[PDB]
This record gives C-alpha cells, structure tokens and sequence, in this order.
C-alpha cells in the first residue's frame, strides 16, 4: 500500500 | 499539506 | 508508516 | 487506518 | 486547525 | 494514536 | 493555541 | 499523551 | 499563558 | 507532569 | 505549522 | 505572574 | 513516533 | 512556540 | 521526551 | 519565556 497526498 | 505512508 | 504535515 | 484533516 | 492520526 | 490542533 | 497528542 | 497551549 | 505536559 | 503558567 | 509521524 | 509544575 | 510543531 | 518529541 | 517552548 | 522538558 501506500498513500500521496500533496 | 500532506500526508505520506505505507 | 506515515507522515502529516499542516 | 488513516485520518488526515487540515 | 489539524487531525492527524492512525 | 492521534494529534489535534487548533 | 492548543495541540493535544493521545 | 501531550498537551501543548500557548 | 501555557500549560505543557505528558 | 505538566507546567502551568499565567 | 505541524508534522506528525506515527 | 506565576508558574506552578507538578 | 515524532512530532514536530513551530 | 514549538513542541519537539518523540 | 518532550520539550515545549512558548 | 518558558521552555519546558520531559
């Protein structure tokens, strides 16, 4: 899993 | 902002 | 794991 | 679980 | 204002 | 766990 | 201001 | 646990 | 003012 | 323990 | 400003 | 002005 | 865990 | 103001 | 550990 | 002023 947020 | 992860 | 920043 | 509010 | 958690 | 800010 | 960690 | 108010 | 704790 | 201050 | 890392 | 830890 | 606030 | 932990 | 600062 | 460390 993983997660970007920007 | 952000937010980074596995 | 993560990271949140403002 | 993730929470991220801003 | 800011929630960040798991 | 958590943080919360104003 | 306020930050409250759990 | 933190508390930080200022 | 503050308050500061663990 | 936590500090108090006016 | 906040980081927060679990 | 006052300060008081525990 | 870490928490960075300024 | 800051608060730096972990 | 913490340190906090006003 | 006031710096406080666990």
């Amino acid at each position: 899993n993983f997660v970007f947020g920007t």
